[PDB]
């Protein structure tokens, strides 16, 4: 049977994707305190079920069940069965593509949210936003399906060959509400322009999780193909150029404006570089991967500077990796992507108007809404620890 | 030629196999004190290496080779070549559950057996205890072969998809033994019903643990399918449910109970819920899985809370996820599988009784001859540290 | 299209190979002290990015392109397109392999050299070391190509199947150059023939990185086979027999011995195991795997011990696995292997006397070259950092 080849790729992808998860942890607890090394645990491996468990039960029905109305699918609760030979492999998938968003989030958040706080962001990343955002951009994207149709977003001729907004850009917007609401940690910054670093207490378990979300995003990219031709092996040479050429040119930075603990930039630069890429793996040469995921590099090291100026404390670097890195791949595929991949009566002016319409339907809705929900939550149900446990550490104050 | 494609496939399933023997260095590290740290990975590597070099030598022998009385095989010796094509990517998949039920073993004794009772154990383990168990329930099961003549217990009807006993049980028992012999660490439990904990130092490594685990379980079960058809993708989903519920039941129950040191019981749901279904991922719907490994979940939650009770001291909780989860397992496939997987005379009934009869089996053998010799082998070579080397750790203490 | 099962191999296993990073990132910073445990991370990312960088943009034509002269490739610069549809995903299999020789080198000056340092050896050996022995010993060896010309060595019927000689040795010699140049550690030996061991403080992570090595070996060797055949499982199973009677060797030996901290020795014994089956894994029997693999643990262990005595300090004994391994494995070729994969002109002796040339010619180019430009760089350009630096460590010292 032929469908054997393709279902077999989709399922070794999606294991590919769950060492994201590994990855994410050891990348989130490396840059944080010991007192702190616990918590960031707990929440990677309970943040992670809970996704799953949402999205089985109904995220996957929201996100590419038939369109009621458009907004929201409404069908494939509790996935089981399928006469779509294809379409087991494919839920697999995209359940850890809604496990991948959500695990984003929660590492700006670190040292100082409730554990529960962790848990009710997720539900609502999970539930609400990643879903109904996933609908509009992809909801007629299931594999090997006869019957589909496309969200608006998607049907307005809007790529993202794997999430660099979907994705990336929803868990960014989600993490820079987040951050804004419970505020800085005690000690980042102080009266007037201060800012005073605070360093993970493991840091070579970052530079593990670092390789880990890179081999993850082979299957990330990969999984996204919806099939195999012989152009397959072109989307993996351009994830690693988007990666190496990420961290290549954070290190000429580096080097030159001598950083301090440059391990955190160049580190966060290859992550940038393969976030950038995510939206146009598919579509672009090797020449403009390296360009594309260099200047992601380039981006992230400057966000992450610029978001200290404004007092906005990002632990490991969200903001600047997903969100900043995903906005400008999903941009830059219409300054780079070959034009036989969009509509026909598309032209790059028309494809940068629409790739701009989604980036900014998605901070609307992924930073718009969570803002307004979080902080109305954060009023009756303080997401922040208290300053005796932010102190003390999570691991004692919170977990005894 | 055919034959290709599933070789690869199982090559793939065995890599992943592998990557549980890092899942559990770091499960167990992490759940260790600092001055034990290095004595938990010389064991794992040590222990590996060990147990390949005896299922190749003879233990694939002793549990796949031609039945002689049918307590054992007796060919198959120093495994080499073959007439069967998918015999060697077989052997060298098999080789790697041999280890895993092993390496399971090991965690349960930590902080204080001696390193050469490791060694000594995971002989006992590879060359007599799977072998001879695994044949009675799998020595038929040659993928690829003409020639194979059934286990007595796999003749009888016993079912178990990826080793829910043969594996999981196997070890956990072997487990159970172990730390009854060597008996509780030096200030774990007090006078009458005092419990004190003892905390890992390195808890992050347990949740890279958990995700390495959770993802060389998909190797587990998908490389134990036996072939490829349209249903194997089923396989993969109802191992992440499995997982998923398994920790999701738990975190229920914890934040219900305010559990201290909640990670711990979270990661060890996941695994039970995972054990729970290597018995039935193939004959089970994905509302199934969810209902067996979460209810897997619970089950490890309140074993492990038990076990406190009844004075043992299992450090990473073998017996509450590997034993617990894999007996439930067991005989949940009689619950709940789908009966056309069953001996056509069998009904519900029937294979409930079959499999409690592989579950007992198991017991007396890996539990009841171990703990028999193991106790033989203490009195005249002590396997537990002596108190000086146990509180200055096994770092110091053993290895200098 | 036949060309798919292949091309997704490969680029799997080029994901394989690229878990060996992260396995020599955690083996090399677990045997390192705290103070400095950044600095080894920040160069392994670092050092993957560069080479990637220059494999892509020339060293690929130069180890690959069309021979002008016979010394050096000409062709496939800034590499993009091709009419071989086996082409991109080699090229990425081929970019992972000189990254992996890179990485090896930087193991043995760890805790005294200066970061730049790192980057500009590792500059020499992607640039010029490892694509021209590569051109030589490989050139003609392009998956899928009708027009390739084979390089001098390999016309002379020079074997190695994955590379013990092109990756291996050729990371060990330049490794070796390297300690012999910056010198021994602080405190390491003293006056005459006293030698004080300085022990890594996470040596839990070494365990970690030798599973992830391990695991990462089957596809290092897996990709390495240039098509599918029946005989693919076969590559699988000698490369785990290797590993694993690499270690159980050296357990044999310091069980007996009484090694103190045998754990760096076993794990050393694994990785030199795998190391010496890489020239042969295609062409060798199970039984001369673990014969290969255990003697290449054997020498491993004396290598440590020998270099010990020669007062070189070699951190993660690269030596020892890396460059011992691969000249005993590039050598044990002609003894073990099956003669119809040599030259239909070649005797056992010829075959033996063209590998010795090989490992001769290795030796001259990857430690002679390197030897003499590294001595000139550090006249002007002291790769070995301050006393004051290596004292307080490369973390606050260097890094702030
Ligand atoms: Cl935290
Ligand atoms: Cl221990
Ligand atoms: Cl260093």
């Amino acid at each position: 049977s032929e469908s054997f080849l393709l279902n077999l790729w989709i399922l070794l992808c999606a294991c590919l994707v769950l060492i994201m998860q590994a990855g994410f942890t050891c990348f989130e607890s490396g840059n944080v305190r010991n007192k702190n090394s616990v918590n960031v645990a707990l929440k990677n491996v309970s943040d992670f079920c809970v996704c799953a468990v949402c999205y089985w039960a109904f995220g996957y029905a929201l996100m590419y069940g038939n369109s009621i109305d458009g907004i929201v699918g409404a069908n494939g609760f509790f996935y089981s069965t399928t006469t779509n030979s294809h379409e087991t492999s494919f839920f697999l998938f995209q359940l850890m593509f809604c496990c991948t968003s959500a695990t984003i989030i929660s590492g700006a958040v670190a040292e100082r949210m409730r554990f529960t706080g962790y848990i009710l962001v997720t539900l609502l990343a999970a539930s609400l936003i990643y879903p109904l955002f996933g609908h509009w951009a992809w909801g007629g994207r299931i594999l090997g399906s006869e019957t589909s149709t496309p969200g608006w977003l998607e049907q307005l001729g809007f790529i993202d060959f794997a999430g660099a907004t979907v994705v990336h850009s929803v868990g960014g917007w989600m993490a820079l509400a987040c951050v804004l609401i419970i505020g800085p940690r005690l000690g980042r910054f102080n009266n007037k322009h201060g800012v005073n670093q605070i360093f993970g207490d493991n840091l070579p378990l970052t530079a593990l999780g670092t390789f880990l979300l890179f081999l993850g995003w082979f299957g990330f990219n990969g999984g996204s193909y919806g099939k195999i031709d012989d152009m397959l092996s072109s989307v993996f040479v351009n994830t690693a150029l988007g990666g190496t050429f990420g961290g290549f040119v954070v290190l000429l930075i580096c080097i030159w404006q001598q950083s301090l603990l440059s391990i955190r930039f160049v580190l966060n630069g290859v992550l940038a570089g393969l976030v950038a890429i995510t939206a146009s793996a598919n579509s672009i040469s090797s020449i403009d991967a390296a360009t594309i995921g260099g200047i992601s590099g380039a981006l992230s090291f400057f966000a992450t500077i610029l978001l200290e100026k404004c007092k906005i404390d990002d632990v490991v670097s969200v903001v600047p990796v997903h969100l900043i890195g995903g906005i400008w791949g999903t941009l830059a595929l219409a300054i780079f992507a070959d034009g036989q991949y969009f509509i026909a009566g598309n032209s790059r002016v028309d494809q940068f108007l629409i790739q701009l319409l989604g980036v900014v339907t998605c901070g609307i809705f992924a930073f718009g809404l969570p803002y307004m929900l979080i902080r109305l939550l954060n009023r009756v149900y303080p997401l922040r620890v208290s300053p005796r446990v932010e102190i003390l550490g999570l691991n004692f104050g919170e977990f005894g």
